[PDB]
Formats: C-alpha cells, sequence, structure tokens
C-alpha cells in the first residue's frame, strides 16, 4: 500500500534501522493508539502495544503535536522505565526520533524512527 512504501522508502533513504506509524485504531470516543505500519521490525510483538492518549512514544507525540527525540535511550531513560516506551523493549531501539503526521492542522499519526545497537540518529 501507500503508507507500506512511502514507510519503507523514507526508512532506508533516511538511514534508519527501524521506522512505524500509529494511528488511532478506531473512531470509538476512548480509542486507543496502537503501531499500525512497521519497517525494518524484528518481531511482531509491536502488535501487543495498547497505548492510551498521553501514554507511550505515539500517545505523547499525539496529545503535544510536538516531536520526541532520544538520542541515546540507555542514557535517557532508567532501563525500568522503558516499559512506558513499550516499542523501544520490543524493537531493541537505542535512539528514537517521533513526529507528529498533520491533515488540515490536526495530528492523525505518529511517524517513529529508531536505531538499534547504538547507531546514533542522522542529522534530523
Ligand atoms: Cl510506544
Amino acid at each position: 500500500r501507500r503508507f507500506q512504501e512511502t514507510l519503507d522508502k523514507i526508512r532506508k533513504e533516511e538511514g534508519y534501522d527501524f521506522a512505524a506509524i500509529a494511528f488511532y485504531e478506531s473512531n470509538k470516543p476512548s480509542s486507543p493508539i496502537k503501531w499500525h505500519y512497521v519497517s525494518g521490525n524484528k518481531n511482531n510483538r509491536f502488535k501487543l502495544i495498547i497505548l492510551r492518549k498521553g501514554r507511550g512514544l505515539a500517545g505523547t507525540v499525539m496529545k503535544t503535536g510536538k516531536r520526541m527525540v532520544i538520542a541515546n535511550v540507555g542514557l535517557a531513560l532508567g532501563p525500568e522505565e522503558k516499559i512506558d516506551y513499550p516499542i523501544l523493549l520490543s524493537e531493541s531501539l537505542t535512539a528514537v526520533l517521533a513526529v507528529p503526521l498533520w491533515y488540515k492542522n490536526q495530528v492523525y499519526g505518529v511517524l517513529l524512527f529508531g536505531q538499534r545497537d547504538g547507531r546514533p540518529l542522522p542529522k534530523i
């Protein structure tokens, strides 16, 4: 599809190990947010991630409408506090960049880029 092919292209061209897109699961008022599309994923455990608004990497970006950058997960977060950003755990991400996706001044999704094994973030 359009989203999948765009996702694989940007991830490869930007020199990232992983990429994902989160959206609200449904139209329902108390709908959770979930990682819907992935590129460079090691497993399908990202599908176990259920985020309420304001929770996880996707929920935080969705709520604020502001990018989130973690240049070094090991320095920025305690190993125990990683459960608050579950994609970091299922995908063993060591650095992340998460940006809001906008449509007509409204955030509809979260685009995430991640590095593994201590590979630094390329220029943002
Ligand atoms: Cl997450």
